[PDB]
DNA sequence: TTTT
């Protein structure tokens, strides 16, 4: 079983980029970590930063989680993100999704020994 | 699957 924090590592972070590249990027990454399998996943954001520097965020900003939870954390700093949302035409099977690239806080729910992102919660 |  994939632990709750390597499943973060793998829907959201690539750290080999420091940005989206084509707007396929999303198609190409969605699929690659497989948000398509019996799903289709509404949306997912990406962050190109070093996970190093994003289990850092964990130690900064304790912020209410959209949900509702105290273990929320908000980036001091600003952090490229790809956002990947569906699009209407994306069915599962082959699914699609719209690439936005932005510079921006996230929101990152921890836990555990150690402290870790598990949740990908939000950014502004 | 409303993304712990």
């Amino acid at each position: 079983k994939e632990t709750a924090a390597a499943k973060f590592e793998r829907q959201h972070m690539d750290s080999s980029t420091s940005a989206a590249s084509s707007s396929n990027y999303c198609n190409q990454m969605m699929k690659s970590r497989n948000l398509t399998k019996d799903r289709c996943k509404p949306v997912n954001t990406f962050v190109h930063e070093s996970l190093a520097d994003v289990q850092a965020v964990c130690s900064q900003k304790n912020v209410a989680c959209k949900n509702g939870q105290t273990n929320c954390y908000q980036s001091y700093s600003t952090m490229s993100i790809t956002d990947c949302r569906e699009t209407g035409s994306s069915k599962y099977p082959n699914c699609a999704y719209k690439t936005t690239q932005a510079n921006k806080h996230i929101i990152v729910a921890c836990e555990g020994n150690p402290y870790v992102p598990v949740h990908f919660d939000a950014s502004v």
